[PDB]
């Protein structure tokens, strides 16, 4: 029944645009919504990638392995699954392999990618492949960890056990000022539903 | 060691403005983002989300989802019911409020979550997730309600949590809609437990 009529350009910046959305309701009345889009997005079935990177021990308990950054629109340090735009080209998957790597050191092994899944759809089109990855921690590879942060990245990595992640993340959040993500408490809340 | 220096503003619509943030990096280099925030907060966050689990006895507990068209994302996305929160609201009240809007149900009150980013990389948006449990088998949630506000269109998909993830599969397969990146991480989460 819903659909767009028209997208106007509100403003334009070098990674971010604001767009005035001209879309149909079910009543067949003609309505408008202010839209954030990337200005970044090209052929990539969605923006980015998030990675579930379940960390894989024999005698120990499975981690999540998780990263701690500052964000500055938010202004403070977030905990997040480890996460980056694909690059033009780049495969969802290698995207997160990529990525964690970068972001943690590990190097993981692909066990499933979500379709293109909505950010936060009421404001953005913003879109992620959700990829989950086990990382062997019994590899020499994945013994000594080094993260290989880009330019402008500043890292740090928090391993929580999958059987105790929600009260984990509590403790976090009650010892400073972050922000877990949403993604993260979700998965955790489900882990404790289940 | 990070921290905001300044804020500018690029743009102001009536709902979302775009800012360049200027923020000092871990090395002491001074650096900008460009970041997106609603006008609308006051709030412990911007909304709710809510996860209600719908209890009936002898069937199986259903999560119950919305479908609505979303402006930003151009189409359909299944998302767990959700609102801003008004001013001088709860996020309990509100997380009670929008769910009788959006699907009828009435619900209890089982756990809150902190404030939870969205997209912190793009946004400062936040929300309580507020776990709500639907007493299926009572009076007043026999014939459900939903109240939408001015221009909100909602169906109500209730799905099995036992099978969560691949009946959203499913309907993303045969309905061509998008999931919603915290729906899909807590049915991931349902299947990755143990
Ligand atoms: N029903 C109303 O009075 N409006 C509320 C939200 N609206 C937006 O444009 C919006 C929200 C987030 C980003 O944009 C338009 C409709
Ligand atoms: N590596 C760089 O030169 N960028 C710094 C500025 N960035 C932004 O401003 C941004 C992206 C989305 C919203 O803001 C992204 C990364
Ligand atoms: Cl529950
Ligand atoms: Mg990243
Ligand atoms: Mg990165
Ligand atoms: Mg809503
Ligand atoms: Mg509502």
């Amino acid at each position: 029944k819903q659909y767009i009529i028209s997208e106007e350009l509100i403003s334009e910046g070098k990674w971010v645009k604001l767009e005035k959305t001209t879309y149909m309701d079910p009543t067949g009345k003609t309505r408008t919504w202010e839209s954030v889009k990337r200005t970044t997005r090209k052929e990539q079935t969605a923006d980015g990638v998030a990675v579930i990177p379940v960390l894989q021990r024999t005698l120990h308990y499975e981690c999540i392995v998780l990263v701690k950054q500052f964000r500055p629109p938010m202004g403070g340090y977030c905990i997040e699954f480890p996460a980056g735009l694909i690059d033009d080209g780049e495969t969802p998957e290698a995207a997160a392999l990529r990525e964690l790597e970068e972001e943690t050191g590990y190097k993981g092994d692909i066990a499933e990618c979500s379709p293109a899944v909505c950010m936060d759809p009421g404001l953005s089109n913003c879109t992620i492949h959700i990829v989950t990855v086990t990382i062997n921690g019994d590899d020499a590879e994945n013994a000594r960890p080094k993260p290989k942060p880009g330019d402008g990245e500043f890292v740090e990595v928090i391993s929580l056990p999958k059987n105790d992640l929600l009260q984990r993340l509590d403790a976090l959040v009650a010892e400073e000022h972050l922000t877990v993500d949403a993604r993260v408490y979700s998965y955790a809340l489900a882990l404790k539903h289940a």
